[PDB]
C-alpha cells in the first residue's frame, strides 16, 4: 500500500530511512513544509533526502486524493483535517506526552513550569491540535541543566523510536487507541512566547531565572541576552544582595551577577568561540580554565562543529582524549555526518603524523561509519588518491 | 515583654484572640494595614477588634522604637526590613508552602498552576519579599474545585493554628529555623495578574478554562465574567467542537457552552441571588432543580447571608435540614458572628412557631455561641424582654 511521510528533520529522515531498509512492498510518498527549501542545518532537509533517494514529493492537496494509504506526520507545518481523506489511518507524532503540551514550544515550555518530565507522543491526527487518540507514548526525565535544545534532540530521537516500534502495527491496523484525558491537558499557542523579543523577567527567584535562561538556550536559533550580553548557563550563588531583582552587582568579559528575589546569580558569558580557537592548539588544562560550564563542551557552531572535531581536525591529540574523558562522543559529526576519523584523517593528511591514530582506536574510533553522501572515509581517501594512508588505516580492527 | 501583632483579618484577630486568653504576662501592641479602614466584611477589622478590646495601636515606625519586643506579621501590607530593630525576633505567616509562591495572589497561582497542594508557612522576616529562614509550615491538598475564596479560608485557618502552636516557642526563642532552597523556590508580583482587567485566555484546553474560572471565582472580589455573563463554577463535556476555541455554542440565561482546544465546556451563570430567594419559602426538590452546582450552597453575600441563615430566618425547616444533609453548617454564621440559631429565633419570635426547634438542635444546633460582640441568643432574648420564648428555648441541652 502506500505511506506518506509529511514532515521535516532528522525524525522524517530516519524514520523514512528505516522504512526504505525495513519494508519492502510499501509505496514512499513525501510532503514537506513549506519553509524546508532544501538546507541542511542542525537538522537535515527532508526536501534535500527525498529528492537524491527518489521518493517522490506530492503535495498535501494530492495526499488527500490517495487511496490505500497511511498518512504519518512529523513535525508538519500544515493542519490536517480528517474529512478530506477516504480513510482514518492518519497518524502523528507529537513532541509531548499527551495531553500535556498540546501546541507549540513544546521544547521550551516544560522547562519553564519547571516539569520534571515530558515525552513523545504518537496518536490519531483529529481535527484539532495534538487533540486525537494516543497509540503510544514514552516518558523521560528532565536534566537539571536540560536546555531546550538539549530536550527537542530527546525529541527526535524519542519520537523516531516509537515510529519505528509502532510502523508495522500501524501498517497493519493491528493497535489500540485511548481517548486523551481532559485533566491535566495543556496548551500552548505560537503567541505564547515571541522569540523575536525575548525578554528574561528578572524580578523572579534566582531558579525561575534560570528555567527561563535554560529554556531559551537553543544556539541555532538564540541564546538569552541580558544587558548586551550572550548568556551560556549560569549559577545560583549563596549571596542575597539587598538590591532590588535584577539590579546587576558585576559585569565584566566573563560573567553577570544579578541580584534576584532571592539568592544572587552568575549569568556566564557565551565564550564558545574562544573554547573552539583553543581546541585547535591549547592544552586540557588551558581548555578547562576557559570554559565556566562543562555544558560548552557539547556544543556545536552552524556547521556542526565540536570541540572535539576541531581538535581532531588539529591533531590536538590530548584534547581529544581530555574530551573523551568528559564524555563526549568520539564518533562526532557534524551537520553532514563527517566523523571524528574523517576530521583526523586530514590532519593525519596534512601532518604526515600518523602515530595518534592507534590511541583513538582504542577510545572508540569508528573509521567505518559514512557521511550523509554515504562515503567513508576510506572512499575519500581512495578517490584523493592517498594510497599510503589508506593502507595505513585498513591496518586496524 | 511586649509583642506586636501588624496586619489584618480573621488571622490577625484569632491569634490576638488566642494570646488574650492564654499568655498572661504579655503587652500586646497592634499595627494595622493602610486600608483597614475599620469595617467588618468577609473578614474582620483588626483596627475595629483592637479598639474595642484596647490594644493600643501603633504606627510600623512607632515599632521599631520598642525593645523587648517581638514582631510578628499577619498579612501585613507594608515591607518590614531587619535592620531597623534592635533585636531579630521578627516573625512573618506567609500563604504558601514556602519556598514556592512567594509573593503576591497565593490564593490564584496555585490554582492556575494546577498544583496538586498549598501550604502555610511561618518564617524569620529578611530583608527581602518573604525569603527569610523557615520555622514551621503546613501542607494540605488542593480539592478538585478549590476556588481562589475557599483556599484564602484555608490560609487563614491554618495559618492561625501554625501560629497559635508556635507563638510559644516564638516567645521563649526555643525555636529552629531551617534556611529556605533556591530550588522551586517562585514568586509573582503585583503584576501578575490584573484584577481590574480580568481576562480568561478562551484559546486553551477545558481544563485549563476552567482552572482559570476557579482559579478568578472569589465572589467578594469578583467573578469570572465571560460574554457579559457571570461565572459560578462549570463541567468540561464529552463532545469536542470542530469550531475555533472561544466560539459560543450555546448561550441562554442559565450557561454559556463553548468549544475549546480540546473539550467543550459548560460555564453556568452565577444564580445565587435566585437561590438566595428560593431559600424563603421553596421546597428542597425546588432549589436541588435551581442550582447548577452544590458549591453555590455554601455562598455568602456580601452580609455573610448563605443559603442556610436564610432559610432559618424565614423557617424554612424543610431546606436547614436539607442543607445539613448536604454538608452546611447548622451553626453558619454571618460576617458579624449572629448565628443560624439566632436568626430561627427571630423566625420563631415573629411567627410563634416555636414547634422546629428540637428537630434542629437534634441536627447539631448550638445555642450558646456567641456573635462578635460577645452576646448569645439568651442575652438577646432578655434585652427584649421575651421571656416566654427565652424560657422555651432554656429547656434544650
Ligand atoms: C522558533 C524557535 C523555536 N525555539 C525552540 C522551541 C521549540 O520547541 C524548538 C523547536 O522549534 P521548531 O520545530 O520551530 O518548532 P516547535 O517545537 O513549536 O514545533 C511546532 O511547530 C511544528 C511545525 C509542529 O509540527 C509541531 N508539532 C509544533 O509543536 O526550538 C527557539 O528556541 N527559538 C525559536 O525561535
Ligand atoms: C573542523 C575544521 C574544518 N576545516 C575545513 C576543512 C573542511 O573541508 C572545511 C569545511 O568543513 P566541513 O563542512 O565540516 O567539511 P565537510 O563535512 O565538507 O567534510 C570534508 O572535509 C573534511 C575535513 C574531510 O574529512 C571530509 N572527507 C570532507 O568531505 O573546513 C577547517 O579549516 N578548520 C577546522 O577546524
Ligand atoms: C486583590 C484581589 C485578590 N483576589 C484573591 C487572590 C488573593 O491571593 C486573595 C486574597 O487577596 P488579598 O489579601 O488582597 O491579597 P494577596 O493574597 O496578594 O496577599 C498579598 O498582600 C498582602 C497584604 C501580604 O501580606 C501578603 N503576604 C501577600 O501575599 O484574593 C481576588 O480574587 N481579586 C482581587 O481583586
Ligand atoms: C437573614 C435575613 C435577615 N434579615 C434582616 C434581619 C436582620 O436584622 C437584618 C440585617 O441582618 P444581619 O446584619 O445579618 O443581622 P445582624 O448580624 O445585625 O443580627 C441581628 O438580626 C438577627 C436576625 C438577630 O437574630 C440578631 N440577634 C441581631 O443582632 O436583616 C432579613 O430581612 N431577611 C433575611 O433573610
Ligand atoms: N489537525 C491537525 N492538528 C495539528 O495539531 C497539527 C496538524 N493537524 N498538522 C501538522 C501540525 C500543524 N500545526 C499547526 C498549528 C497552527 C497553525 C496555524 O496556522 N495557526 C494559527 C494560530 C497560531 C497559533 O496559535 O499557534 C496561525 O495564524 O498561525 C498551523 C499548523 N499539527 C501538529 O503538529
Ligand atoms: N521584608 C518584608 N518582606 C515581605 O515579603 C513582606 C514584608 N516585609 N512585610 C509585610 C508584607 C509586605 N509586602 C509588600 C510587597 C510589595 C510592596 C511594594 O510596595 N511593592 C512594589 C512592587 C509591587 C509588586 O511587585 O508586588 C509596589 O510598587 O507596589 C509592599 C509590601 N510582606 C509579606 O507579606
Ligand atoms: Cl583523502
Ligand atoms: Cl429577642
Ligand atoms: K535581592
Ligand atoms: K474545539
Ligand atoms: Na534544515
Ligand atoms: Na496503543
Ligand atoms: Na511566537
Ligand atoms: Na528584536
Ligand atoms: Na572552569
Ligand atoms: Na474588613
Ligand atoms: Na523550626
Ligand atoms: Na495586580
Ligand atoms: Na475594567
Ligand atoms: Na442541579
Amino acid at each position: 500500500m502506500k505511506l506518506i511521510i509529511a514532515g521535516k528533520n532528522n525524525i522524517a529522515v530516519d524514520v523514512t530511512k528505516w522504512i526504505i531498509k525495513t519494508i519492502s512492498d510499501i509505496e514512499l510518498y513525501s510532503v514537506c513544509n513549506e519553509n524546508d527549501h532544501g538546507n541542511d542545518s542542525f537538522q537535515l532537509s527532508f526536501k534535500k533526502f527525498c529528492i537524491q533517494f527518489n521518493i517522490p514529493i506530492i503535495s498535501l492537496e494530492d495526499a488527500y486524493h490517495l487511496e490505500d494509504a497511511i498518512f504519518l506526520s512529523l513535525e508538519f507545518d500544515k493542519i490536517i483535517h480528517p474529512s478530506k481523506f477516504t480513510h482514518n489511518r492518519i497518524f502523528n507524532i507529537h513532541f509531548s506526552y499527551l495531553p500535556a503540551y498540546k501546541g507549540m514550544y513544546t521544547s521550551a515550555w516544560p522547562i519553564l513550569n519547571n516539569e520534571q518530565e515530558s515525552g513523545v507522543t504518537l496518536h490519531k491526527i483529529d481535527h484539532g491540535i495534538d487533540t486525537g487518540a494516543i497509540i503510544d507514548q514514552q516518558k523521560f526525565p528532565l536534566d537539571i541543566e536540560e536546555t531546550a535544545k538539549t530536550l527537542y534532540l530527546k525529541y527526535i530521537k524519542i519520537g523516531t523510536e516509537i515510529v519505528i516500534k509502532n510502523l508495522p502495527a500501524l501498517i497493519s491496523g493491528n493497535y489500540s487507541i485511548v481517548e486523551q484525558s481532559a485533566i491535566k491537558s495543556s496548551y500552548y499557542s505560537k503567541k505564547s512566547i515571541d522569540y523575536k523579543n525575548l525578554m528574561i523577567d528578572l524580578n523572579k527567584t534566582a531558579h525561575e531565572i534560570l528555567q527561563q535562561i535554560r529554556a531559551f538556550t537553543f544556539r541555532d536559533y538564540q541564546l538569552p541576552r541580558i544587558d548586551d550580553i550572550d548568556i551560556f548557563h549560569g549559577e545560583i550563588l549563596s549571596s542575597k544582595s539587598l538590591s532590588k531583582p535584577g539590579t546587576i552587582l558585576e559585569k565584566n568579559n566573563y560573567h553577570l551577577i544579578l541580584s534576584t528575589i532571592d539568592y544572587d546569580i552568575k549569568l556566564y558569558s557565551d565564550n564558545f568561540d574562544e573554547i573552539l580557537t583553543a581546541c585547535e592548539d591549547k592544552s586540557p588544562e588551558f581548555i578547562s580554565k576557559l570554559l565556566k560550564t562543562e555544558n560548552i563542551l557539547f556544543e556545536k557552531n552552524h556547521l556542526g562543529w565540536s570541540p572535539i572535531i576541531i581538535a581532531a581536525y588539529h591533531g590536538n591529540m590530548d584534547v581529544i582524549e581530555w574530551l573523551v574523558s568528559k564524555g563526549v562522543n568520539i564518533n562526532d559529526r557534524n551537520y553532514k555526518g563527517t566523523t571524528v576519523a574523517m576530521y583526523f584523517k586530514d590532519y593525519m593528511l596534512r601532518s604526515g603524523n600518523y602515530t595518534g591514530l592507534e590511541n583513538l582506536i582504542n577510545l572508540g574510533l569508528d573509521l567505518f561509519l559514512k557521511d550523509n553522501e554515504g562515503l567513508s572515509v576510506f572512499d575519500y581517501m581512495r578517490k584523493n588518491k592517498n594510497i599510503e594512508l589508506f593502507n595505513f588505516m585498513s591496518t586496524f580492527n
